[PDB]
């Protein structure tokens, strides 16, 4: 009995996952582009981020984040989405923010 903390069913509603949202948009940048489309998103909404966002890339990847938040609503898994990011060849992301790092060290090798 270590764990315990009130949540069932978090989503998308704990330090962490601010943190991971905000660093992957952080690092998207341009990839958002393949990102969104593999979400299955259309031009439309697309096109219209670029314009929406057009100051810079950083701005173009968080509002990506935040619509593909919405329309899932519920449904929505921080799984799915790193699925999606290294579809587009963007593992990246998630390895630099998803690493235990562990090391099971061997003294030799037993019968």
């Amino acid at each position: 009995g270590s764990s315990g903390s009130s949540g069932p069913g978090s989503l998308s509603g704990t330090e962490q996952a601010e943190m991971k949202m905000a660093v992957i948009s952080e690092h998207l940048g341009l990839s958002w582009a393949e990102l969104a489309r593999e979400l299955q998103f259309s031009v439309e909404d697309i096109n219209r981020i670029r314009v929406e966002n057009p100051n810079s890339l950083l701005e173009q990847s968080v509002a990506l984040l935040n619509l593909w938040v919405i329309r899932e609503g519920q449904n929505a898994n921080m799984e799915n989405l790193y699925t999606a990011l290294q579809s587009i060849d963007r593992g990246e992301i998630v390895n630099m923010l998803e690493g235990s790092g562990r090391q099971s060290r061997n003294l030799k090798p037993d019968r």
